RNA sequence: GAAA
């Protein structure tokens, strides 16, 4: 197996990815080295998939050795890392002087914002982790419906962040808070998506009253990349919803300028550039990413494989129902039409007004309909389902 | 974000 020894001076990355067909392995053999904000051990080898697109930073100086077949690998002495570092900087400022103030203390909230293939869920990433690292338990607070990292396509979610992420795997997906949206842009209903993170927004705010460390912690919010048009004025209202300190716009100097003028005066708005290590990936790319986070929704990940139950549920044992008059609730018979697609478990009791702005338990996928034997057989992440009804996803999948 |  062939190997890339890579000397990275102080402050500069190792770019790669790894090839179309083979994993590749990275070791940090001497110095300090960190992927995305979470320190890398020295001499442990990461074993990374196909296609993986990575960047190996370091402050001090490191050696790092890449075993297998890359499709790009090299190192960068230009990065905005350092700015990424100041952010998270100010941040922990804020957080001290209002811990000072209260003699309970709310964290500063931070909203990322511009289009796709900027690096905002790596920058996110980052500044949860440093977070993390200063002893900080952040909350991070995913709206982007369609490229998710925190739950399945077509779900708005927050977790906490109390470990920083694994090097390959992303961050621990424990006890999440998600709502299901049901589509993977917020163009296909717009009110929906709104009434979604504005009660995201509320039930995170009672949640963060009886915890000290999260309330202290602040929120790190990933949006969309739908800048233009109606997405302008829902970024406005995330803004507002979520009361955030700080807006942070990745490589949009039209959306910064426009910004600038509607945001109230006390928000904080600062432009940074994107790395000159994102690439821009296109519709094939982004669907296929959609498919694998279902995938490990389901079956979880090489390091941590989950084991889900595919078992066969009557028809009389479960309602289903559809939100879609964008915000109204209709229950729907069982048809052939419902295959392949995701279903949330609601926490609402009852298929009534709840089920609108309730959040979910989690979801399953529709494998087999059998109307002559008025079953279903799903694949689920546990033995029995924890709620009896089922809401309606657009998003589908080939298992 | 998603679609073409
Ligand atoms: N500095 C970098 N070097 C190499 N790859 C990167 C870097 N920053 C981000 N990437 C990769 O580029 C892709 C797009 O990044 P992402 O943060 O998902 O952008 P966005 O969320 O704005 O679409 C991801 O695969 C990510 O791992
Ligand atoms: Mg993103």
């Amino acid at each position: 197996e062939n190997v890339q020894e890579f000397v990275l001076k102080e402050d500069c990355e190792l770019r790669f990815a790894a090839g179309d067909d083979s994993d590749v392995c990275l070791e940090l053999v001497k110095g300090y080295a960190e992927i995305f904000g979470t320190e890398l051990l020295l001499n442990k080898k990461y074993t990374f998939p196909a296609k993986s697109r990575v960047a190996a930073f370091t402050w001090k100086g490191a050696t790092i050795e890449l075993v297998g077949t890359t499709e790009s690998a090299y190192v960068a002495e230009s990065t905005p890392m350092v700015i990424y570092l100041n952010i998270h900087a100010a941040m922990e400022e804020v957080r001290k002087k209002r811990e000072e103030q209260a003699a309970k203390a709310k964290g500063p909230r931070l909203l990322l914002v511009g289009p796709t293939d900027v690096g905002k869920t790596t920058v996110s990433r980052i500044l949860c982790n440093y977070s993390v690292r200063q002893g900080r338990t952040p909350i991070f607070v995913e709206l982007d419906v369609g490229q998710n990292s925190v739950s399945v396509p077509g779900t708005v979610a927050a977790v906490l962040v109390q470990k920083t992420a694994d090097v390959i795997d992303g961050f621990e997906r424990n006890q999440p808070i998600v709502f299901n949206f049901g589509h993977t842009s917020p163009s296909a209903n717009l009110s929906l998506y709104e009434a979604l993170f504005k009660e995201m927004a509320t039930t995170l705010n009672a949640q963060i009253q009886e915890n000290d460390e999260a309330k202290i912690g602040g929120m790190i919010i990933n949006t969309c990349g739908w800048v233009d048009g109606e997405g302008y004025k829902c970024i406005v209202k995330a803004a507002s919803a979520f009361e955030v300190d700080v807006v942070i716009v990745l490589d949009h100097e039209r959306l910064y300028s426009d910004l600038s003028k509607e945001l109230p005066e006390f928000v904080r708005l600062t432009h940074v550039p994107k790395s000159g290590g994102v690439e821009q990936r296109t519709g094939q790319i982004r669907s296929k990413m959609r498919g694998e986070n279902v995938h490990r929704y389901f079956y979880g990940t090489r390091a941590n494989n989950l084991y889900p139950f595919t078992f066969d549920v009557s028809f009389d044992d479960v309602t289903l129902c559809k939100i879609g008059h964008e915000t109204k609730l209709v229950i729907m018979e069982p048809s052939a039409d419902i295959k392949h697609h995701l279903f949330a478990f609601s926490r609402s009791t009852k298929a009534d007004e709840n089920v609108l702005k309730s959040p979910v338990f989690g979801f399953c996928l529709v494998t087999e309909v059998d109307l002559e034997k008025r079953t279903m057989s799903i694949l689920c992440p546990q033995r029995t389902i924890p709620s009896k009804v089922l809401v309606f996803s657009d998003i589908t999948h080939l298992d």
